[PDB]
């Protein structure tokens, strides 16, 4: 018995919907501001404005969603382990709902953060195959949703992203807010790096399940 590619929370069709506009609202109203029209340079490193819409081209098909565990089937690291553990099988199937506090933008990829409430924490992850940034930072904080990436990246990135930017945030570097949109405080991060943080939280339906491909 093989395993899925990988388990997730999976938007609602009308949650992804809600998402994916407020995403792309965001894209346009920081592709317009002025602090990240200056900044440009240490964001693009080749050869006007940027549609950062076209920039992101490469946008989650289906539904949008919030991975747990990427699995490959089995192939990746801690995959049986986490599959078998009793929350996964008691939860499979169940519906969440999960909050996004902020919107980001780095070089590489767009995205969403979500933060966990408890009982999704017991679907997280604790494995070998968790990665150097998310050290130092609270269990889940990986925790996203891509809305898009650059043409030479791939959607894994994103949590990467996060994670990088929330040790930013550990310390402080975000700084007061450079600027604001209609919908929350606009941070820069540096090196290409933004944030928005939600004056009000977003919430988004999504299902618990496993994806195959």
């Amino acid at each position: 018995d093989f395993l899925p590619l990988y388990f997730g929370w999976f938007l609602t069709k009308k949650s992804s919907e809600t998402l994916r506009k407020a995403g792309q609202v965001f894209l346009e109203e920081l592709g317009n501001h002025k602090a990240f029209k200056k900044e440009l340079r240490h964001f693009i490193s080749g050869d006007e404005k940027l549609e950062l819409v076209s920039y992101f081209g490469k946008r989650p098909p289906g539904v949008l969603h919030c991975t747990t565990k990427f699995c490959d089937y089995g192939k990746a690291a801690g995959a049986e382990e986490y599959a078998q553990q009793e929350v996964v099988k008691r939860s499979y199937g169940k519906a969440f709902k999960l909050s996004i506090s902020a919107l980001f933008v780095t070089p590489k990829t767009a995205g969403a953060q979500v933060v966990l409430t408890d009982q999704e924490l017991q679907l997280w992850p604790s494995d070998l195959d968790k990665p150097s940034a998310s050290e130092g930072l609270p269990p889940g904080s990986r925790a996203h949703v891509t809305l898009g990436c650059a043409a030479d990246i791939q959607p894994v990135q994103t949590g990467l992203d996060l994670l990088d930017i929330l040790q930013q945030v550990k310390g402080g570097s975000q700084g007061e807010a450079v600027g604001e949109l209609p919908r929350g405080k606009l941070y820069s991060l540096g090196k290409g790096r933004w944030m928005l943080s939600l004056t009000k939280k977003m919430e988004v339906k999504a299902i618990f399940t496993g994806y195959y491909g």
